């Protein structure tokens, strides 16, 4: 229970740092080749406001728990984690294009690839969460959960990557982190969720400081 607590005051404590430099973001001045940029970033806040919520269900909840609360995670993550399958591809779509491009245009033009990349997730954290409440067994989760995981990122990387390091980097970091929420359902309780308390602070809290370096490294002369 200890350890739980700790880990969710770390992932808090992360919390509230990053959106203050968040907020700060929204209001540096861009070029117009960087506006998706703010874009992003108020879709990142979104989902910090979220994700504070849950946590603060957690530690409150944690007070007094008799129940295996892990799976309360999913009604976060089934809100969360299309946002930021969206702000990949846009973060992608920012890197790769040669002409500035806005997520209205991407929107518009991608909505059914899009969709099709939020359905595959729908359906790894649905499996999930059947597993995670027992009504399958933890091989099928793992194995169900993980088909999904690897389908949507194989359509993210087959429309919106370059074969490039800076492509690589973003793609490989962020596909290792997500597994790595499958591989912590595998653990008992307590150590289960220490993991997603630590794996949330570098899904959500460090990608939202990367844009906002990128923002301020962009714009810096517009600020001096
Ligand atoms: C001035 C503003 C500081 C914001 C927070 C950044 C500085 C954080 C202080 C260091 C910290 O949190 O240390 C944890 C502790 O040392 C682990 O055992
Ligand atoms: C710790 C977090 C503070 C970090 C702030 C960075 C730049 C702030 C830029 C503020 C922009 C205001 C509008 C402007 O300068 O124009
Ligand atoms: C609208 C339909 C929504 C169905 C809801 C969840 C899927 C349940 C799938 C069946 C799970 C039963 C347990 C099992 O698979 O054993
Ligand atoms: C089970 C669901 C289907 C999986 C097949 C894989 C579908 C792969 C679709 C790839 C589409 C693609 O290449 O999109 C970018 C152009
Ligand atoms: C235009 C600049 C592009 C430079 C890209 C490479 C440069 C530096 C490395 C940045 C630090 C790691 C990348 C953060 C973005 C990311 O993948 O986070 C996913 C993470 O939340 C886990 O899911
Ligand atoms: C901010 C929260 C995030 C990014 C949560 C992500 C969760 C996942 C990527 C979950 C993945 C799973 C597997 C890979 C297999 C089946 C079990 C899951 C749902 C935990
Ligand atoms: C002993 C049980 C409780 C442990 C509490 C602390 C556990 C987490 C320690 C690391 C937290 C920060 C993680 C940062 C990201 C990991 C590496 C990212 C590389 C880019
Ligand atoms: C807006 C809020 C979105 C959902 C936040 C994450 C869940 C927080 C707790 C919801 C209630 C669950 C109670 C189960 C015992
Ligand atoms: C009290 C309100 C709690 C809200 C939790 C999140 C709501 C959306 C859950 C969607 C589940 C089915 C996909
Ligand atoms: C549990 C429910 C999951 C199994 C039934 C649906 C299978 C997935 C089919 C669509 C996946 C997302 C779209 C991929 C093709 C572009
Ligand atoms: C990418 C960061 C993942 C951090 C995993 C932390 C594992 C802690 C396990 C609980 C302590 C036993
Ligand atoms: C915590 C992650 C920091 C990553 C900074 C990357 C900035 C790249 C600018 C070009
Ligand atoms: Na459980």
């Amino acid at each position: 229970m200890d350890n739980i607590i700790m880990t969710a005051y770390i992932s808090i404590f992360v919390q509230i740092i990053t959106a203050i430099i968040s907020v700060y973001g929204l209001f540096i001045p861009l070029n117009f080749k960087d506006i998706i940029l703010r874009e992003i970033l108020i879709l990142e806040l979104i989902v910090q406001i979220i994700e504070f919520i849950f946590y603060i269900w957690l530690i409150i909840t944690l007070q007094s728990i008799n129940e295996d609360i892990t799976y309360v995670r999913y009604f976060d993550w089934v809100l969360t984690t299309p946002v930021m399958l969206l702000t990949t591809v846009y973060f992608f779509e920012y890197m790769n294009s040669d002409d500035g491009i806005r997520k209205k245009e991407i929107n518009d033009r991608d909505y059914v690839y899009l969709f099709y990349i939020c359905l595959s997730n729908f359906f790894m954290l649905l499996i999930g969460y059947l597993g995670e409440t027992k009504q399958i067994n933890k091989m099928l989760t793992l194995f169900g959960g993980s088909f999904f995981l690897f389908l949507t990122f194989y359509l993210l990387y087959v429309k919106y990557t370059k074969e490039n390091w800076m492509n690589y980097i973003v793609f490989y970091f962020m596909f290792l982190v997500w597994f790595l929420y499958g591989f912590a359902f595998m653990f008992p309780f307590s150590i289960k969720n220490q993991m997603y308390n630590i794996l949330d602070i570098v899904s959500k809290n460090i990608y939202s400081i990367f844009i906002f370096i990128v923002i301020l490294n962009q714009s810096y002369k517009l600020l001096l």
